[PDB]
């Protein structure tokens, strides 16, 4: 409850397409000088198409089925945040 995100996120994903049974990954970096503490976290928007897993500043995204997949970041209690998106090819 009582905790700080940080001073400076700067979230890199990939930002792009993928085919069929294949997967991205997405990458965190965070500079606050100070508080030095992984206080965020990653998530999907949606979950019905696509597949995500947070693990070392490292986010895997996997395209289960055709479609845009959006994965927004939260740090801490909302002070710092990120958007994603990974196209699924139905092929």
């Amino acid at each position: 409850g009582a905790m700080a995100a940080a001073t400076g996120m700067t979230v890199t994903p990939a930002s792009t397409s993928v085919v069929k049974g294949q997967s991205t990954t997405l990458t965190v970096a965070f500079q606050p000088e100070g508080v030095t503490d992984k206080s965020f976290r990653a998530v999907s928007a949606d979950k019905t198409k696509a597949t995500v897993s947070v693990s070392g500043m490292t986010i895997t995204v996997n395209g289960v089925a055709a479609g845009k997949v959006n994965i927004p970041v939260v740090s801490g209690n909302g002070e710092f945040a990120a958007v994603a998106e990974i196209t699924v090819t139905a092929s």
